């Protein structure tokens, strides 16, 4: 039905952006999910399992495993959220134009939900933006933001805009917090989508963290379900990676529980403004 378009009746929430726009709190990651097969799977158990949000980006080489993967489902293109991105190569109002086209074909739609500028750069941001302004002006995109923008690149964007960024798809999880990034998006109604949410692998160890682990056997949960939950009550949007379908559907059972003030507080307290992934500063391989 087309109130599902609108995502009105279901079991996850909904984050509003201010073009009034209703964002599915709740996606499914691809990135590092190999095209075909792999991407195809994962997202068609996301759908089965309730996901109806899905983030992936031209540089991650599996737009035409999303779009299988989303046919496959049957469920209809409209009840579903896209989400994808230009790459740093294409930046440029032309170059942008037409890596939308390309990633709306490799997709197999009509429209895309939300695109991104992937990654700020330095010189052509402010270009790019104008491209995604257009996109937005002829509705073949419900909604448009930015990934991995500082303050300091919005404040810049802001001083050449028509229509403000909706979205800042910033790295986000227990320990890099981005209180201040935070703050200012919160000032300036942009919403927040969490990347590496569970911090992207052992590596980081999140989820072998002990406070975290107190917490979810308190909930009989996991640190998983504990981080995704955090978001949800931080009313941050999160992207959760996984190509295993019991984790695809452990991650969406986060809507029957409920973190208390004191646990929010004691995960909170974890930050150590730890970055993980790379750094807007001087990540932007492939410009042109
Ligand atoms: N805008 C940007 O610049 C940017 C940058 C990075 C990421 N992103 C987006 O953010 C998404 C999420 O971030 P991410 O992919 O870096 O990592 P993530 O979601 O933080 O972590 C994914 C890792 O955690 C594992 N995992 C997932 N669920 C689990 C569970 N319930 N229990 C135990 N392990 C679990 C996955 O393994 P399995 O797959 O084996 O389950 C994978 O190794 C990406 O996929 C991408 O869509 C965007």
């Amino acid at each position: 039905a087309h109130h599902h378009h609108h995502h009105m009746n279901c079991n996850y929430n909904c984050v509003t952006l201010h073009n009034s726009v209703r964002m599915p709190q709740l996606g499914l990651g691809v990135w590092r999910a190999q095209d075909g097969a792999e991407t195809a799977n994962a997202v068609r158990w996301a759908i089965e399992a309730g996901y109806r949000h899905i983030d992936t980006a031209y540089i991650y080489s599996n737009e035409r495993g999303v779009g299988q993967g989303i046919r496959e489902s049957g469920v209809p293109r409209e009840e579903v959220w896209v989400t994808t991105k230009v790459w740093n190569s294409d930046q440029g109002y032309e170059k942008t134009l037409a890596a939308f086209e390309r990633s709306r074909e490799l997709l197999g739609l009509e429209y895309i939900d939300l695109y991104l500028i992937h990654w700020p750069g330095k010189k052509k941001f402010v270009d790019t933006w104008k491209a995604l302004e257009k996109l937005y002006e002829e509705k073949k995109v419900r909604a448009i933001g930015v990934s991995n923008f500082e303050p300091h690149h919005l404040t810049e964007l802001f001083k050449s805009c028509k229509i403000r960024p909706m979205v800042n798809q910033v790295e986000l999880h227990p320990l890099f917090q981005q209180r201040t990034l935070r703050e200012f998006c919160k000032q300036h109604n942009i919403a927040i989508t969490a990347w590496s949410p569970l911090g992207s692998g052992e590596e980081a160890g999140i989820l072998k963290n002990h406070v975290l682990g107190e917490i979810a056997k308190k909930h009989n949960k996991s640190p998983a379900q504990v981080v995704i939950r955090w978001d949800i009550q931080h009313g941050i949007v999160t992207i959760p990676k996984s190509t295993n379908k019991g984790r695809i559907q452990e991650n969406f059972n986060v809507w029957d529980f409920k973190l208390t003030e004191e646990e929010m507080r004691q995960i909170d307290e974890l930050n150590e403004d730890k970055r993980i992934g790379a750094d807007p500063d001087n990540f932007f391989p492939g410009g042109e």
